[PDB]
């Protein structure tokens, strides 16, 4: 019954204890799997994925707005040029994100309104 789409969705942009500071470590396990930026939803799955199932609003080609805003921390290449020598500055916002559904299923991020 596993999605794999959804699992690799929830491993990189679902994570309800990220914080500014922890930018160095997260990012440094991506980039072996420089990336420029990567946003985390601090939230848990199952309110991620009522964005798909009643909670969102459609935007098109599979493209869904929350309706309700969400806190995200965003990671945010800042020097060098390829690693080990690359530095992130993590800032947090607080608002609507987009997403792809397939199904009940978040798939993708697509990035923040409002």
């Amino acid at each position: 019954d596993v999605n794999q789409q959804y699992n690799h969705f929830l491993k990189q942009h679902v994570d309800g204890e990220m914080t500014t500071l922890k930018c160095k470590s997260q990012m440094e396990i991506l980039n072996l799997n420089c990336k420029l930026k990567n946003t985390f939803i601090l939230a848990n799955p199952d309110q991620v994925q009522a964005i798909c199932t009643g909670g969102g609003t459609l935007k098109g080609n599979n493209l869904v707005q929350s309706n309700k805003p969400f806190s995200v921390v965003i990671c945010t290449h800042t020097g060098g040029e390829s690693h080990p020598n690359c530095t992130y500055k993590g800032s947090s916002a607080t608002k609507k994100v987009i997403i792809a559904c397939d199904g009940k299923f978040p798939v993708h991020y697509d990035g923040i309104t409002d």
